[PDB]
């Protein structure tokens, strides 16, 4: 089974020190392949045609040798699909060039992407294809006949979730063209019924199962998705059941272009692939325990402590929910703030406000000693969204002390995809502003 | 300021690497003091009066070495009480002959224990002193006048706790005699209100050292009594304010007999004495972090997962508290059955007898888990007691998953100090057995 990273994303790509910290990571965690594909790189996908010059290719051959002594297979991308003409002997050629300069250096895995394609054909390939599938399968057949038995092919296909493929997968024309034309031996990526799933299911699998004609390589978007770099993602993998994997040929998860951000959903996404009784809640603690280290305070041999490690994954938790810790002390307050004026004196009202307060103390903690760590890009990683938890807490908790004074019922407080959730929703979720511009809490 | 650890319990003795163990981590913790005084010494109480042979004293000499080297003073203990006639010139001279053998040696730091006396006086003291109060302080007095200056003394007083004293202790005879009497450099123990105190506040702990004329040392049995073996506290340390600490002379953690039990008591106390931000739940994730490694596997190099670590400690909290996280989960139960028969579909029933269901399957894996440690001291500590957990929650999930089959209105489930909390209490709280021998929930 393929299970490991793709280094895929847009803005920097990662320094070598940051690719040996991930690989160590991926290693540790069980898994075996890493896949290189950055957007930095103008040779992947923007100037495709273009062989790499000596010292690329130099660093490319170093980067494999760099996992290999780490028990990683090493795989480098090609998206030949924004402006090829399938048919054309020059592009045909230019293409198996690219495989010929990779395959002779001993770069013989190799991942081909079709994600952005025109809208229509282009009509030198009209008449000899009938399709993008058609066309991209027999290109993609060429490359894996050209490697002549040793090397590997992936495919990322044009439409690679269920809702792309229009639902049921076995109802897309791409995909059923794609199943049946291209070579049994090329594996195929597939995200889920969306994007960004938050759940895959096992008659989702048997379906895409059906329709490739083989099981998919889960490219797992779930905790990073190189069109969403406003958000991040430190708790476990969840939604996937151990029921699935006898579906699945492989694993790759999307990493958060900052580095530092992964280590958590490499810990838990190499627990889910080795363990039975992977449960999210457990393996999270697991990975807070294996982490801690890294938050080694600048100037000293103390670290931030266990506990506020693992408040940092509760608050940036998954795409789909609030970590638990932070999802029950915002319920308990919704919960007392089902009347307009909270009775000051009354128990749930007093359980739930001191909770909050110690929750922004948390937090305020959290922040403060993260600005003090030796490991400055894991302070930079964390630092903005910790920003907006602490400023989000402070106003939840400013407008429960005031509410805790009893102000008259007319009183106004003085101011200075659906299932997705994070701290900043959940807690403006509670704590609403009306179209005059008062705060309220839905009476 | 004198903290640290009192060996003053019933049954075995610590053996010489028991007593190693519970030094390191007294040490670890920033405490500086270890107390020698077991029950299974004939000499420290029941034949006071005998001197130890050469052997015995180089036993002693060799511990007071082991602190030392550890950064920690070694005390030894006394207790000439139950039969004492304090004015017979006879007993006041084997009393001195104990302490000038031990002061000889270079054991010059004592604890006199008079928590076990007649109800009245000897009639050979009577006309001489007026009080037990007046003849304790004299003896005692006696003994520090004997140790020139080289030497300090720690007094445990008949009355030790609020409710001993009579409630108030500025109004006890005894105390406000002994007060006046006992030489200022002798340090006295106090529990607090009860002998075992679920707080410790700073007013009461103001009228102790008004009458005392001096602050006590805390003698704290939070987490162990002499006189109750059939408890663990695993938990951390709470019920005491930080701002009592200007009120007190030291701090003397009374352990559990079992040695192994003691680590987090010992770790989250230290935490407590250093830190002016101490708060339970982060100090007992800290301990939980440092004490894991002690639960390595036999055979293998991996141990009991951290989060059923923090789980023994969340099972086996505290003396007056179940922990936070079982808390909640029972909590939620009885909020769902609030009706004789809850109805299956409900939402709220549903999410309470799932964590109720996930906290059965922890519960087994930790039991398993420990009988597979190396260190199997750790494993008799807690086996009995996470037995008893087990059968616990066993029992109500079966009764829980009756109730899930949706049973007749009329059908019966079929067989096979109030602050103080417990896993085994709160769950027969919640799971009645009626007159007739009938389970319920209290409809
Ligand atoms: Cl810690
Ligand atoms: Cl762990």
């Amino acid at each position: 089974m393929l299970t490991g990273v793709i280094e895929g994303f847009y803005g920097r790509d990662w320094r070598r020190d940051e690719r040996a910290t991930v690989m160590d990571w991926i290693a540790a965690a069980g898994m075996n392949t890493y896949i290189y594909g950055p957007k930095d790189d103008v040779h992947v996908r923007a100037r495709w045609r273009v062989p790499y010059d000596a010292a690329g290719l130099a660093r490319l051959t170093e980067l494999r040798d760099a996992a290999a002594a780490r028990g990683m297979v090493f795989y480098v991308s090609l998206a030949p699909c924004l402006d090829v003409t399938y048919s054309d002997p020059q592009d045909r050629a230019a293409l198996l060039a690219r495989v010929d300069q990779l395959a002779r250096a001993g770069l013989r895995n190799l991942v081909l992407l079709f994600d952005d394609i025109p809208s229509v054909l282009p009509e030198a390939d009209r008449h000899r294809f009938d399709s993008f599938a058609e066309a991209q399968a027999d290109l993609s057949n060429m490359v894996l006949r050209h490697l002549r038995g040793a090397g590997h092919v992936v495919f990322c296909p044009t439409e690679y979730c269920g809702r792309m493929a229009g639902g049921d997968p076995r109802g897309s024309a791409y995909l059923q063209r794609l199943g049946s034309t291209l070579d049994p031996a090329i594996d195929i990526f597939w995200t889920g019924p969306e994007i960004v799933s938050e759940e895959i299911v096992a008659a989702h699998l048997a379906a895409v199962g059906e329709v490739l004609r083989r099981r998919p390589v889960i490219w797992d978007n779930f905790h990073a998705n190189d069109y969403d770099i406003r958000r991040v993602f430190a708790g476990p993998l969840g939604g996937r059941s151990r029921d699935i994997l006898p579906l699945v040929a492989g694993w790759i998860t999307n990493p958060n272009n900052e580095a530092e951000a992964n280590f958590p959903a490499i810990h838990t996404t190499g627990a889910y692939l080795a363990d039975p009784d992977y449960a999210p809640e457990r393996a999270i603690a697991a990975a807070v325990a294996a982490w801690q280290p890294r938050f080694r305070l600048a100037f000293g041999d103390g670290a931030v402590p266990s506990d506020l490690v693992a408040l940092l994954c509760d608050l940036f938790w998954q795409p789909f929910a609030l970590g638990p810790e932070t999802t029950r002390i915002l319920s308990a307050l919704r919960a007392a703030l089902t009347v307009p004026r909270p009775d000051p004196s009354d128990p749930a009202w007093r359980a739930a406000l001191e909770d909050l307060r110690d929750l922004k103390r948390r937090i305020n903690k959290l922040f403060t000693l993260m600005t003090e760590i030796e490991n400055r890009d894991l302070f930079h990683t964390f630092h903005n969204y910790l920003w907006e938890a602490q400023e989000e807490v402070g106003h939840l908790v400013a407008y429960c002390d005031w509410l805790d004074e009893a102000p008259p019922p007319g009183a106004v407080f003085p101011a200075t995809n659906f299932y997705r959730r994070g701290f900043g929703v959940a807690v403006q979720d509670i704590l609403q502003r009306d179209r005059q511009g008062r705060y309220h809490h839905g009476v």
